């Protein structure tokens, strides 16, 4: 299975969980997925980064 892109990132409660979209499906059907699933650290990186920034953008506007 290769991930394509990450569309969402969430935490219950101790467990990491990634919307991951496949290769080869649709954009409708991605799925939930345990980081331990992933081995696409490179596109982790740059998922967090995104939201890192965002978030930042977010923590500012208090």
């Amino acid at each position: 299975g290769e991930v394509e892109y990450l569309c969402d990132y969430k935490k219950i409660r101790e467990q990491e969980y990634y919307l991951v979209k496949w290769r080869g499906y649709p954009d409708s059907e991605s799925t939930w997925e345990p980081r331990q699933n992933l081995k696409c650290v490179r596109i982790l990186k740059q998922f967090h980064k995104d939201l890192e920034r965002e978030l930042l953008r977010r923590h500012h506007r208090s």
